[PDB]
């Protein structure tokens, strides 16, 4: 009768194996038809004077950071999620940014790449900032947004990447607005 | 701009909208599938003593429930997730409760929606004489989701 309840549970793991699947399948139909439409909004956040400056630091958790910050996201022309690589929540965020950047820092793409294992984050890749000599905003309650490039842990510091992903990304307009 | 940037949103929106619409479709042809096994897996529970009330406490956000939850909760004669009940994530639970809980409460089925809209939640017992509280949930440790998150699709992983 333990068995019974195992062996009952078998076939209902069976039917939501196959039924995950199905939904999976029209999902990635759908995250491929949203891929023209992201990219279409890119074009217009270009035409939008120092959007993700504005949009950012509307969200509550990012809300006190260093004025400094604001300085190098004033040229983030670019930034992108690449979101659902591994069925296990895995995700790449791609910061890029306009010339006039290169008085603060070098390179001016910036990527972090993020995977999880047991519910444990592991980050895969990540840009080393090369801050121009006196232009570091690292160096000044407050945080700097750009601590959240580091292979690092962040503890008791603001998951960008999450924030991004999570609440974010899927309409950014809200939070310029 | 403001205009062309709110009218990508509203074709990514109805685009999320759409897909939503289709797995739910599929989400329902494997609802009706399972439902056999459901009372398969109900009709078991009868025959385990006091199932319910042992799986839920065994979950650590419960561990901390007064004694005389137990009590009742060990009356608890079947308990039922109704999930994804529209294309926000609408559910229903319900507990049916014995009657030896006659001494403790009516009515003896509990029925409890929590209520999604096109962004936040809107939610919706007599107790006699002398009777947290895990009913203190009854009101309007989100325990609703705690049961459907992660017991409902298999319980018996917190029974053993």
């Amino acid at each position: 009768f333990m068995q019974d309840f195992e062996d009952i549970q078998k076939d209902i793991e069976q039917l939501d194996i196959k039924c995950a699947h199905e939904q999976m399948n029209i999902q990635k139909q759908y995250d491929e038809k949203k891929k023209p439409l992201f990219e279409k909004r890119d074009e217009i956040i270009q035409k939008i004077p120092g959007f993700w400056a504005n949009t950012l630091r509307k969200h509550p958790a990012l809300s006190d950071i260093v004025p400094e910050d604001i300085d190098i996201l004033n040229h983030l022309v670019k930034l992108d999620l690449k979101d659902n690589m591994d069925n296990n929540g895995s995700y790449k965020i791609t910061f890029i940014f306009g010339e006039k950047a290169k008085e603060f820092m070098e390179p001016l793409t910036l990527v972090k790449h993020v995977t999880f294992d047991n519910n444990q984050e592991k980050v895969v890749e990540c840009t080393r900032i090369k801050w121009k000599e006196g232009k570091n905003p690292i160096a000044a309650p407050k945080w700097s947004i750009f601590e959240w490039f580091t292979t690092d842990e962040l503890q008791d510091k603001p998951d960008v990447g999450e924030l991004i992903r999570r609440e974010i990304w899927h309409n950014p307009l809200s939070y310029y607005l």
